[PDB]
């Protein structure tokens, strides 16, 4: 790999990327942040790992926080450092002040510190050491000058020494001053901050590499997940653009659709079914998911508007039994509400259940759903990320996308993502004498040919009933078409007097 | 209760956030929801007749069925309208109905079937010649048959 | 932070009433909510059969319009 | 036909049943005097009408 400096790996979901290979051997990366931010984990993560990866004993160095509890706390993970501690793996190195001290000791005692590592880094033969709330111990009559000397001493052994070090920061502010003594952040080769910013009353943490003296990584903030399973990171942005494309086809469950579209849906690719409330889409969805598990395949449908409850009412009304669907194990529903977490989460929350089940096909029923109150930025990059996911691994998804206004909405979008997606489905309503009717069209295919008509589909306990197209009528489109005949009353089937028969016999 | 009804929610968005006000919404909607409570809710689109959107904050989506409501400029007069455009689970008609105010409530008639742009408010009188086609005349085709 | 375990992150608009801090998990409320076929009437015959017969029991029905034109009545 | 005219409109009442019309209206010195609705017009609303003048039923 081209990079000059040598590279040891976190093994942290996301880290190893975002970093270009993992913190610079020998050397000390800061990770500061706000309070509750992810820091000491992160720190315990990385001698985690190593440990259980690379077999390197790892040297933990607690200053606020109590040896007992660090073990007792990152068993929520599921670790058991204390077996760690106790096959001579994991030498936590307690430094914690006493509930019956004096007050004055922070300057002589960093040089016995520093013999101190010095000593367990030697004993147990270590590789990776963590130094968590350095901070802390400046806490008791500081000032910038002597903190970036006596940082600085504690770095320079390190270094000397050989050990590939993770200091711990806080910080008052989110975006300001990197760290408390605005010093850390030269001192240190490397600076690793971590956020969680506010905004809307939710909250959204952040990992971001402002430096890595000597390679390179990638930039900005990237959204992080603490989950049962610790750190969770996705480069969002170092998601490559090279995906499999296949002229594969499937099913939409809807036979006329199909049609419509070439010959079925392709394997790989993106599918939008944008039309005003009403219009039908949450239906295709489920004859989509529905034909998914008719053919033995798996498939997922998270449900953002309607309940699991009602998502089977309405299901059964129009025909498709999801009940056993859920049985049978084929087709997983999931529902959920866009306001019980930030779109992060819920961006994992679905790629979870897409490993956890491994579907053949997805259905995300209203992205405009989750597109409340978050701003467009954010959103269209959650948008990517799904689509993204789901591109690479040949899994067909089916996008909902409800317009805010019916009849007369020029754009399709609203939020702009009409140009990720693949293949476009179009439902909107027609007043046609005082009546609102149904039409559906398919805007585009990138791979294949598609019908060009603006057919009109009627809803019944049947299904999608695909008809015939609104040729003689102007301003379709414009939701309250003008009629303009050239005919109507042409051939098709003219024959006046008796040409029916009723319900007795034909 | 075992029915429950806001009068125009669009009373409560003022002033408050949009963001405020569609929690708010889920929150009132959610309780009513399980609690086997029969909801609904009067909503004022902010623009009489034109309105292209039928709610304000956008909150349509979080709900089952729609009723609609809609004044239609006809011959010189301000007459209403009806319509339930969408439920999740039934059928609903699909017309466009008029509708009386007097002192026994609403009676839902017929639909302005001779007409077009409707959503629009101010239609677009259109019999001019009805469905007879100019075979009103019948040509003359049918001038065999009676002799003497 | 809730150092050891997990929890609900951000706000949540609670109330100081005559019985105590009442919080309201406004995203911790789940999206499970019974359904049935059951439908009840509106005031309006009508009406109801415009719906094909009637609002379900179980269900948010809106009722939009310009001022005026009579939510309030329905 | 190129002239600002009027029109004056009960559009809501709460109780009362009021006039469904838009009768046109003028201001003279004994003040304003409602007159006839626009019966053969169009978009009157809008502002700009447009008469019918439907050609009966032509007949
Ligand atoms: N199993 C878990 N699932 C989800 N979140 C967890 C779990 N365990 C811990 N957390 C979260 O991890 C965070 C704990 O922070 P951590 O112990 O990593 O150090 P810190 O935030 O960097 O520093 P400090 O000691 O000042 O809080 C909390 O915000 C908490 O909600
Ligand atoms: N059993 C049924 N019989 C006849 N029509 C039905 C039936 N079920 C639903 N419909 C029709 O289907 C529409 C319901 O919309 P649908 O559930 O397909 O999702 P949508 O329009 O994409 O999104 P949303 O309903 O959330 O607005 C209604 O507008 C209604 O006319
Ligand atoms: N007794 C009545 N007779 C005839 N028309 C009536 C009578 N009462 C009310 N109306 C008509 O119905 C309308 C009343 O509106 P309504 O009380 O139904 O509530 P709304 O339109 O939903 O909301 P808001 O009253 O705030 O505009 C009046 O504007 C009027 O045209
Ligand atoms: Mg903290
Ligand atoms: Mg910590
Ligand atoms: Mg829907
Ligand atoms: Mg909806
Ligand atoms: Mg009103
Ligand atoms: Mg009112």
């Amino acid at each position: 790999e081209h990079q000059a400096i040598a590279k040891m790996r976190t093994m942290i979901e996301g880290f190893d990327d975002i970093s270009h290979g993992g913190l610079p051997i020998g050397r000390s990366t800061l990770v500061s942040g706000t309070s509750g931010t992810g820091k000491t984990l992160f720190s315990i993560q990385f001698l985690y790992n190593g440990i259980i990866e690379f077999d390197e004993p790892g040297v933990f160095v607690t200053f606020e926080e109590t040896p007992q509890d660090i073990i007792k706390n990152a068993r929520s993970f599921g670790w058991d450092l204390a077996k760690l501690v106790d096959e001579g793996k994991l030498f936590i190195l307690d430094a914690s002040p006493d509930p019956e001290g004096q007050e004055v000791v922070g300057g002589f005692d960093l040089s016995a510190l520093i013999e101190r590592i010095n000593y367990a880094i030697q004993k147990y033969r270590a590789r990776r050491v963590s130094i968590d709330s350095v901070t802390s111990v400046f806490q008791q009559y500081d000032a910038s000058s002597v903190v970036r000397r006596e940082l600085f001493r504690l770095v320079a052994r390190l270094k000397q020494i050989g050990a590939t070090t993770v200091m711990t920061t806080e910080r008052i502010e989110e975006y300001g001053p990197i760290a408390r003594y605005g010093v850390e952040e030269f001192v240190s080769d490397n600076v690793v901050i971590l956020r969680n910013v506010l905004e809307g009353e939710r909250r959204r943490r952040t990992l971001e590499i402002l430096k890595l003296r000597g390679t390179s990584h990638m930039k900005g903030e990237y959204p992080f997940t603490i989950t049962d399973h610790g750190i969770n990171i996705f480069p969002l942005g170092a998601m490559r653009l090279t995906q499999r494309s296949s002229n594969v086809r499937v099913s939409s469950g809807v036979v006329r659709l199909d049609e419509m579209c070439g010959g079925g849906f392709f394997k790989d690719s993106i599918i939008l079914a944008t039309g005003a409330t009403g219009t039908g889409k949450t239906l295709l969805v489920s004859r989509f998911v529905e034909n998914a598990c008719a053919n033995k395949e798996r498939a997922i449908l998270f449900a953002y508007e309607e309940s699991r409850a009602q998502l089977l009412r309405n299901a059964y009304s129009w025909g498709m039994d999801f009940e056993e669907m859920e049985r049978q194990n084929l087709l997983k529903i999931v529902c959920a509400y866009p306001e019980s977490a930030g779109l992060e989460d819920h961006l994992q929350i679905i790629k979870s259940e897409i490993n956890d089940f491994k579907p053949a096909r997805i259905a995300i029923d209203s992205l405009s759903a989750l597109a409340r109150g978050v701003s467009n930025n954010a959103f269209r990059q959650f948008v990517i990320g799904v689509t993204g996911y789901a591109k690479q691994e040949e899994i067909t998804g089916l996008f909902t996308n409800t317009s805010d206004q019916f009849m007369g909405a020029h754009s399709i979008t609203d939020s702009h993502i009409a140009t990720i997606t693949d293949t476009i489905i179009l439902l909107q309503y027609v007043e046609i004498r005082g009546e609102m009717s149904r039409a559906i069209n398919v805007f585009k295919m990138r791979g294949s040919w598609h019908d060009k008509a603006i057919r009109e589909f009627m809803i019944s306990d049947k299904g999608p009933d695909i008809k015939d197209s609104f040729r003689n009528f102007e301003r379709i489109i414009s939701g309250s078409p003008t009629r303009i005949t050239v005919d109507e009353k042409s051939e098709l089937s003219r024959i006046v007097r008796g040409v029916q028969e009723k319900g007795p016999e034909s």
